[PDB]
């Protein structure tokens, strides 16, 4: 779809099979969800964002399902204020942005 | 254009009479600079990101040229990490996420 930016660019989205709603973010980098467990082995890292730092456990080969399309890639966990789909997902849908 | 998010979607733009570079944020209510000087009155209000919050000065009806789309709104002035111009901006230069 052609998300217009008057109101935030939220979605319906599957995480590791569960659904969940998620911030369309090109400004960043990564996934990052707040409560969920995913497959595999994690490794604690930290991010930061506008106001500082917060901690993360990083899940790598965790698949995303947004509106039909399907990509694996790394999501992060920690206590994001609000769900976040960053860069590293977005590419993988072709999302681009345009004026 | 029709930007891709393989790298940081980060532009050149004129914000007031200045020349900075920010980064196309659909994650972002708001557009954050640090540490520019701008006309008008301001008043103080505090956003938050992931890390908590910090402390901006809000100058309302900044002119902005993004590539010859021009634009009035909001733009807050503070201590962010870098440069973001967020959905006040990029409805006006009719920018749209799409994939
Ligand atoms: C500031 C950016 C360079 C980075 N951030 C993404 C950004 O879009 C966040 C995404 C975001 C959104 C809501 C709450 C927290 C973070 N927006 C944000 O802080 O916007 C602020 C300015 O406008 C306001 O509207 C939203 C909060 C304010 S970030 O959330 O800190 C972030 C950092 C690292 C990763 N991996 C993923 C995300
Ligand atoms: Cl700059």
């Amino acid at each position: 779809p052609q998300i217009t930016l008057w109101q935030r660019p939220v979605i319906t989205v599957k995480i590791g099979k569960e659904v969940r709603e998620a911030l369309l973010d090109t400004g960043a980098d990564d996934t990052v969800i707040e409560e969920i467990q995913l497959e595999g082995k994690w490794k604690p890292k930290m991010i930061g964002g506008i106001g500082g730092f917060i901690k993360v456990r990083q899940y790598d080969n965790v698949t995303i399902d947004i509106q039909g399309r399907k990509a694996v890639g790394t999501v992060l966990v920690g206590p994001t204020p609000v769900n976040i789909i960053g860069r590293n997902f977005l590419t993988q849908i072709g999302a681009t942005l345009n004026f």
